[PDB]
């Protein structure tokens, strides 16, 4: 029985797979053919069908898990294609599946069409927290799992630096997926969802597709990297003529996101790339501001950002780092994690012994 | 010299004009002709040029101000047209002008092209607070200036009801204009800007114009009233298949604003009206959520919403009322004010004796 953990989100399915590398002589001796087939297929491909991807660089090697040593693999595909995944699961076969995320409930009955499968639904919260704390504890192959942007306010000196979470409490976790969930973690056994916002990664992707006609997350980011958001946004200096000193709002700060788009002549001259960047900047800064308010409310100074809105998205990471540092005068630290999209899937996998 | 107060914002100029009604026999006797001309023009028209509007229903009658009795009028026009206002001000003429808002600084030199004019810039904060507290103190011609939506969670019983602010401290003021400013008022002499968000009225209007091609705020609201935002938004039940019980998120709550627009087939079937409503709902709920976080942070349970994003916008008012009541289990009260766009202009006017 292959050991999987699965996080079925609104947009992406994330899968963690533990591959045994201590398979002795007898264990292999007629491992069921389909079991060998699965392992070979999963380890010999980096793309699965048309939409499946193994994030090879994230792989954890020579991990000891449940008394076996092995490699932990990370795989993702769109939730839209889960029916294909399930259909191919009814092709050749015994497996226990730990699943979390909203789709663990929505697609419960579908997974049960696989005859040789028991589905154990696990709570999203327990999985995220257990997964995050586990990965940081085993490290990223000896390297830090957690990092921050040192001197996030000065672009000439700003750089990614490892961050130590050996005593990770308290912690604010900001999960940016389709929507945004915010958790306060006070201990391994004590955490609560603080709030959320519906303005998250799917807002960025949805709006960006409406405004620019982009057809992928990566294309949207590529467009944004070429844009100038100030063409769409109304800035403090557009309103004051300069800075607002009395409240320390610099002239370059955004006063009204997309606020220049109320003028027809500006709508007619703005580029797609400008609109992609303004969308990214708008969604990201709003999340940063909500994150700061929760942290102040919860009296927590370490804010960790996870979820896949931030994968291959350095712009948003730097925006978040700069914003928390600026507005808090250095009291708040924006923290990031190498495996940020996969913590739910790992936590699911870790719930395996309790079944 | 006519008594004006002016609030020059990023989008609208708001003007409060005090018309004396106790003009005796000698006072009129050769009041300078241009002074009579101004008064006649202002009181005999409700539309001024192409873009100026007197909000006649807001007029305060038989007010005693600065020892004179008179009527307080409320007038608005787009900031875009301020050069026209100024040009016509150089036509016929002595006047002292109290002005607040960012444009008091940006257009300082322009106002000084009017030879017989001294411009006194006043701080936006002092004006808003003084203006709000003044109007509520004199009442809306005997009626409450402040109101709330009773039973905001049940549409069959939900209705506008007067609210008493005789002891208005403490107070959270959420000013929704082009952007959003949030103030905590602890006393008449003690208040601070808590935070803000750049996702405000200009975001709604700008995005709505990009997405739907609407050419006015009113048209945008009209489109939104005919729409179904759930066509653009991804809901909790789209992700879970139903409700999320563990954290009390109902199936109908929005999980990801515009989150369904990541799918090409849904982008192709959505209407303009759906997109207008989703824009309104998205911006409004985000403001409600930010408002709730500040209030919890500031330990204030009365939240007053002002600014012109809410004029002729019952939908957004009810959304705000419902959200604060729901999420706070009745601890927080969303409050609204009849003169909500004009408090800065009134506070400016009231600074007149100090010059
Ligand atoms: N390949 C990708 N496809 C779709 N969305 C992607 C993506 N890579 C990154 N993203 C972003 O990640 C977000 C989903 O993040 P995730 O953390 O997996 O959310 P969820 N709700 O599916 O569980 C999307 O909204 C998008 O902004
Ligand atoms: N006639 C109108 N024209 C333009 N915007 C209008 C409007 N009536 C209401 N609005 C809304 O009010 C917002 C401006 O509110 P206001 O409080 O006067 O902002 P500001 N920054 O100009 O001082 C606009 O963004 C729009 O959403
Ligand atoms: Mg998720
Ligand atoms: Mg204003």
């Amino acid at each position: 029985s292959p050991w999987f953990g699965m996080d079925i989100g609104g947009t992406l399915v994330k899968l963690s797979y533990f591959e045994p590398i201590d398979i002795t002589a007898e264990e292999e001796q007629e491992e069921v053919e389909s079991l060998k087939s699965i392992r070979k297929y999963l380890t010999s491909n980096v793309a699965y069908g048309s939409t499946g991807i193994r994030d090879v660089h994230l792989e954890l090697k020579d991990l000891t898990l449940f008394g076996r040593r092995g490699n932990l693999h990370f795989i993702r595909f769109p939730t839209q294609d889960l029916p294909t995944f399930i259909q191919m699961g009814r092709d050749k076969n015994q497996t226990v599946l730990c699943a979390t995320g909203g789709g663990a409930y929505k697609f419960e009955k579908d997974f049960r069409t696989i005859g040789n499968l028991h589905l154990h639904k696990l709570d999203e919260l327990d999985c995220l927290v257990k997964g995050l704390l586990y990965i940081d504890s085993v490290s990223f192959n000896g390297q830090a799992e957690c990092y921050y942007f040192a001197n996030a306010s000065e672009p000439e000196r700003c750089q990614k630096m490892p961050f130590n979470l050996d005593d990770p409490y308290p912690l604010l976790v900001v999960n940016i997926g389709s929507g945004v969930s915010i958790l306060a973690v006070h201990s391994k056994d004590n955490y609560k969802r603080v709030t959320g916002t519906s303005l998250g990664g799917g807002t960025f992707l949805g709006l960006c597709s409406l405004l620019t006609g982009c057809e992928s997350f990566e294309e949207a980011l590529e467009m944004a990297s070429k844009g100038d958001s100030t063409q769409a946004d109304k800035l403090v200096r557009d309103i004051y003529g300069g800075d607002y000193e009395r409240f320390g709002l610099p002239g370059w700060a955004v006063a009204s996101s997309f606020g220049n788009m109320i003028y027809k002549e500006k709508r007619e001259s703005v580029s797609k790339e400008d609109l992609a960047r303004a969308t990214l900047v708008t969604i990201t800064n709003n999340i940063g501001s909500v994150a700061r308010m929760c942290a102040v409310n919860e009296k927590i100074n370490r804010v960790v950002f996870v979820g896949n809105f931030l994968r291959v998205n350095t712009l948003s990471m730097k925006l978040l780092a700069y914003a928390l540092d600026y507005w808090s005068k250095g009291q708040l630290k924006a923290l990031f994690l190498e495996h940020e999209g996969y913590f739910g899937a790992v936590g699911a996998l870790l719930g395996l012994p309790n079944f």
